[PDB]
C-alpha cells in the first residue's frame, strides 16, 4: 500500500534510505503501519522533533509497553501470563534505585580495571594469531560475556549464557522466526529464571541480579526477580554484543581515525561519544504512547497513539550534524541520541561507555588491525532490533 510498513528491512550498517527521504517531507511526523501486526504508528526523524517528543512528560513509554499498545514488535515482549513491567516492579518494591547503582559511576569504578585488562588480554591474543581471526566471536562474545556475568546475572555457565542468548536474539527480531517461536523464547527466558535467579542471585561478585535481591524493601517475589533478570538480559546482552560489534566495523572502516587515536589516546572519549552517534544500533525506535490528545510540531497526536522516534534517523539529521554521515571523532555537535534522551535514557550509559572506551583503546593501540573481506561481504543477522554481523573476520 502507500503507507509505509515499519521498520524499513535495514539490517546492516547502511541506513534505510526511507530516513532521510521522510526526514526531508512536509511533515514533521509521518503516518506508518507495523509490518508485525498491522498497527497505525506515527515516526520521528528529525533531531528536533525527536528532542521536543523525547522530553514530553505527557508522551509515556511504559503505555507504549503495556498489552494492546499499538506496536512495532510482532510479538510482545514478555512471556504469556507475564506483567512484563520490570523497571516499575523494582520501583513498587522499593528498589528505586537498584539499577542506578548497579550501572552508575561507581559501579563503572568497581568494573572498569578488570573491563579493560579483559579487553586487552583479548586483543593481545589475537596479536599473536596466524592470518584471519574473528574479532565478533574471539573479543565481542568473551568481552560481552563476561560484562553479563561480572555486572548482570553472576556467574552463568556456557550453556546456560548460549541459551539466554538465544532466546534474546529470538524474540528481539522483526521476522526471521515464527510467531510461536518468538513467543516461546519469552517463555524459555523467563523459566530458566523462575528456576535459576536464586542461585544466580546467591554466587559471589556484585552482579546487579545479586544487587536486587539482597536489597532492603515483603521480600522480592520469584516472579519479580525472573522480570529481573529477563530484563537485564533483553537490555544488556544484545545492544552491547550489537554495539561493540558494529562499532569495531566503523574503526576498521575508518583507519585514519584510528592512527590519529594511536597517537592521541586523549582523544579516545570523544571517539567513543562519536561512535555511538554514527554507528546504528537498533533497527526500529524508541517510542511513547500519547497520554492525553496533544500537538508536537504542528501534528495532532489522539490519546492512546504511539509515536516512534529513530534513533539512526535523528543521529543523521543534517539540520542537527554537518556532514552527518562522516565518521569525524573530533566533532563537536550537539548532544547524540545512541542512548536516547530525557527520562528514560540508558541507565547503562555509563557501563556502556565504560567497555566501548575499553574496546576503542585495545584498537587504537595495535595498528594493522583490518577488516580482511569488503564491507559489503560481512553477513548480518537479519531482523534482529539490535543490528548485529554474523562475524568479523580480520587480520593485521
Ligand atoms: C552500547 C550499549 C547500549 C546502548 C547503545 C543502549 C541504548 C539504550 C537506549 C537508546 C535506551 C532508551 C530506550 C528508550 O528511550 O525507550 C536504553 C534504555 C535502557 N538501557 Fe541501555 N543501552 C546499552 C547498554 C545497556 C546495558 C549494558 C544495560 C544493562 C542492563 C542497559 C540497560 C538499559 C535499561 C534497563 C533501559 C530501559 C530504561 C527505561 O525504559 O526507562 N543498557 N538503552
Ligand atoms: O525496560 C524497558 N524499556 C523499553 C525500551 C527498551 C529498552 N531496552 C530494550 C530492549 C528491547 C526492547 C525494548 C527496550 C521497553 O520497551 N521495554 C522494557 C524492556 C523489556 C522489553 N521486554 C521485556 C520483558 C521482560 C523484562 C523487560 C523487558
Ligand atoms: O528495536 C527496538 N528498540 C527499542 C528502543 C531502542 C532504540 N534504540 C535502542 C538501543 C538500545 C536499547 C533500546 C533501543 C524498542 O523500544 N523496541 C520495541 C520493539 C523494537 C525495539
Amino acid at each position: 500500500t502507500a503507507t509505509l510498513t515499519y521498520p524499513f528491512h535495514d539490517w546492516s550498517q547502511e541506513l534505510s534510505p526511507r530516513y532521510a527521504q521522510l526526514r526531508a517531507s512536509d511533515a514533521p511526523v509521518c503516518p506508518v503501519v507495523s509490518e508485525g501486526t498491522g498497527d497505525p504508528l506515527w515516526l520521528v526523524t528529525r533531531y528536533a522533533t525527536a528532542v521536543k517528543l523525547l522530553e514530553d512528560s505527557r508522551f509515556s513509554s511504559e503505555a507504549a509497553q503495556a498489552s494492546g499498545a499499538p506496536r512495532q514488535e510482532p510479538v510482545e515482549l514478555r512471556a504469556p501470563g507475564t506483567r512484563g513491567d520490570a523497571i516499575a516492579m523494582l520501583r513498587e518494591a522499593g528498589l528505586r534505585s537498584v539499577l542506578a547503582d548497579g550501572l552508575g559511576p561507581r559501579a563503572v569504578r568497581r568494573h572498569q580495571g578488570w573491563i579493560n585488562d579483559l579487553a586487552e588480554t583479548l586483543m593481545s591474543e589475537l596479536a599473536s594469531r596466524e592470518g584471519t581471526f574473528d574479532l565478533a566471536a574471539d573479543f565481542v562474545e568473551p568481552l560481552s560475556s563476561a560484562l553479563v556475568s561480572r555486572t548482570l546475572l553472576g556467574e552463568l555457565s556456557a550453556d546456560e549464557r548460549d541459551l539466554l542468548a538465544h532466546c534474546a536474539d529470538t524474540g528481539l527480531r522483526f521476522c526471521g522466526v515464527t510467531h510461536e517461536e518468538q513467543v516461546h523464547a519469552f517463555t524459555q527466558m523467563h523459566e530458566f529464571f523462575l528456576e535459576h535467579a536464586r542461585r544466580l542471585a546467591g554466587t559471589p561478585g556484585e552482579h546487579l541480579l545479586k544487587l536486587i535481591a539482597e536489597a532492603p524493601v515483603g521480600p522480592l517475589s520469584d516472579e519479580a526477580l525472573a522480570e529481573a533478570g529477563s530484563l537485564l538480559v533483553v537490555a544488556g546482552f544484545p545492544t552491547s554484543s550489537g554495539f561493540l560489534c558494529g562499532a569495531l566495523l566503523t574503526l576498521l572502516r575508518h583507519p585514519d581515525a584510528v592512527q590519529e587515536l594511536h597517537a592521541h589516546p586523549e582523544r579516545v572519549p570523544s571517539a567513543v561519544e562519536e561512535l555511538l552517534r554514527y554507528t546504528p544500533l537498533s533497527t526500529g525506535s524508541v517510542k511513547r504512547m500519547a497520554t492525553e490528545d496533544l500537538e508536537i510540531d504542528g501534528v495532532r497526536i489522539k490519546a492512546g497513539e504511539v509515536v516512534m522516534v529513530s534513533l539512526e534517523a535523528v543521529n543523521h539529521d543534517p539540520d542537527a550534524f554537518e556532514d552527518p554521515d562522516v565518521f569525524r571523532p573530533g566533532r563537536e555537535g550537539p548532544m547524540h541520541f545512541g542512548f536516547g534522551r530525557g527520562r528514560h535514557f540508558c541507565p547503562g550509559n555509563r557501563l556502556a561507555r565504560c567497555v566501548i572506551e575499553a574496546t576503542v583503546r585495545a584498537v587504537a593501540r595495535r595498528p594493522g588491525l583490518r577488516l580482511a573481506v569488503a564491507p559489503e561481504e560481512i553477513s548480518w543477522h537479519e531482523g534482529l532490533f539490535f543490528r548485529r554481523p554474523r562475524a568479523i573476520p580480520a587480520t593485521w
